[PDB]
């Protein structure tokens, strides 16, 4: 039935991974998913945001084996907006993954095939996602999510 | 009497939850609650903080619930300065709630209906709280706090 | 003899107490012990680092309870620029307490009377220091040191 | 045979020091290795990174003990840049170390004498570097290993 698979990030269920190797379309959230949920401004009038180097080979990945990667508000970048895209894409709910980190994501993770939170996502979410990564935001828990798609899809 | 009400951050107690049910203005240091404690400075006269986004959004929702929010020197920005807002805003002390991190907020503190001391407060500051939050500050602890009242208001 | 005496960081030695009591000179390295020992360097030439806030009150306690702070490269700012400052401020060997994280701060640790190892020091370091801290540096260990050397004299 | 040697990072094998008694060119992957795999953008067209100082005096170290550093793309700055550099300098595969943290290191990492692991590294590198450090990337995992090749050659 939906017993564990290895993986390098630890097990998984079969149903994560039937999920998982249905995706063609993975959206990401940009604060505490990409960033460290941080923003650092400055007096001079900075804003300045944290990028993980290992999550944007994950998306480069994804991107290169049939996977379209889109940032919530190269890629393509609330309720409303998901929809614009999957059928701008025509793109099925069931074949979409989505990562987020607060509260205000559950509309869409409710929509999605794949819901993700990451580890430290805001505590109200975690019971929500069909998985919880490993790894933090801004951390590369996306690159975790990147390579656990490529796996679930025989492309890793 | 003053059990344990279940939380997603872990348990409270009645007696928190008999205390933030009164709380209408939340007051904020800046350093340590909503920025990692730290500033980082530049050779060129820069100087920045680094504030959590999941922070902001539990100040909106306090703000749209009926929670003012202040935050000791949009929102309204030492012991003379609290009570400066509680009579220019009306409000009694058993309805304040207070975020510090650092021994010099105790006075304060000492003060209003619901002291809070952020994880990683000063090791000082931690027995005199009301309440001492399971995140550090500046990654989600004011957050933390604006959904225990919510919730402890019937609002969440 | 040299059992434990509670503290707020956890237990100090009677020897540690003793040590801590004759301090009137306080010698603080800044990467590691100050800073999270991270150069921020950009692109456009810019250099930052991340200075802690707790810390800077520690030392102003520090600075208005007799103990003078120097800044090994407001405060003053190897083995012989310490033995500089100490001629130039009368100040004996066993009254200097010294805060490092490299294992290139030994030799003047091992002249001081109180010498502390940052929690995060350099491995080879923390055999070496007469103190080692529990918060890391960049993250508050100067003040840990700041307080525990004013309640050794009774001063807080 | 290959037990254990013990060191102040903890035990490693005779097998690693017999490895990295050997070294005489070390290479240094900067994202994830030297730096905290984070790049630090702004509005305003800003990219940094954060370096850490325990780490440039371990590069060094090496560097006046006879062990050149080169940061693959002062110094000298993929499978055949690696080779490019070894005929450039006239050394011998055995002799070469590498620092990496992902997975596209891996082709130059199974051809060098000692292929060493951050202990954060991607997750899928782990199980295949000789040597998985202790720290992290950024936070002086290069100095870590600088510290152990002197070491294995009683230089320190």
């Amino acid at each position: 039935a939906d017993a564990q698979l290895a993986t390098c990030y630890g097990p998984v269920s079969q149903a994560f991974v039937d999920r998982a190797a249905k995706i063609r379309l993975l959206i990401l959230d940009v604060d505490g998913v990409l960033s460290d949920g941080l923003i650092y401004m400055g007096n001079h009038g900075e804003e300045l945001k944290a990028f993980n180097v290992r999550d944007g080979y994950g998306i480069r990945c994804a991107l290169t084996s049939g996977i379209e990667v889109a940032i919530i508000t190269i890629t393509h970048l609330k309720l409303l907006a998901f929809r614009d895209l999957t059928d701008k894409l025509h793109v099925r709910p069931e074949e979409v993954a989505y990562i987020g980190d607060d509260l205000i994501d559950w509309p869409v993770m409710a929509e999605v095939g794949l819901s993700v939170a990451v580890a430290d996502a805001h505590p109200l979410l975690l019971p929500r996602a069909n998985y919880v990564t490993r790894i933090n935001g801004g951390r590369g828990a996306v690159r975790e999510v990147c390579d656990l798609l490529l796996l679930a899809q025989g492309k890793l």
